């Protein structure tokens, strides 16, 4: 299924729940990360096999929410996989900002390390 947050809302959210520096990291390194994790799909999903990805933030079950059905799982984040599928982001950058406090950086994103780090990232904060 598909629900968007548009680009300049991310931005804004973000902003407003004080990501600029959290941890080192910049909006541009977040508004980057979601458009290669979830292409801004607050329900976006993705199973592949050993473990499922939720939401804006793709999260892991292997290692951060608990979907009930990943063997070997560890639950970091103390929250379902369901609770990251809607459209109130609470819970989302509860847990996100756990992940990136836990890795001292957004290192356990793997669209971010290819396709945001170390990049020119003006365009995904421009214009807002
Ligand atoms: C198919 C594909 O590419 N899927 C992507 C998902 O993999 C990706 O989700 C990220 O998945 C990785 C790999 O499992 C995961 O990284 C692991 O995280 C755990 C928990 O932090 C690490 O285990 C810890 O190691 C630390 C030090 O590193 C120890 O101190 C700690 O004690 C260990 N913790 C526990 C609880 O076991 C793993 O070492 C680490 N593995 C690797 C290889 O990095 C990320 O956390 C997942 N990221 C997120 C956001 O959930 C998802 C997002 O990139 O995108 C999919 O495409
Ligand atoms: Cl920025």
């Amino acid at each position: 299924e598909k629900r968007i947050i548009p680009r300049c809302e991310l931005v804004k959210i973000l902003r407003e729940h004080g990501f600029e520096g959290f941890e080192g990291t910049t909006i541009a390194d977040w508004i980057c990360l979601v458009q290669h994790a979830s292409d801004y799909n607050t329900e976006a999903y993705n199973n592949n096999g050993p473990s499922r990805d939720y939401g804006i933030f793709q999260i892991n079950s292997k290692y951060w929410c608990n979907d009930g059905k990943t063997s070997g799982a560890v639950d970091g984040c103390h929250i379902s996989c369901s609770e990251l599928m809607t459209n109130d982001l609470e819970d989302d950058i509860k847990c996100a900002k756990k992940i990136a406090r836990d890795a001292h950086g957004l290192t356990p994103w793997y669209g971010w390390k290819n396709h945001c780090e170390g990049r020119d990232l003006s365009s995904y904060v421009k214009g807002c």
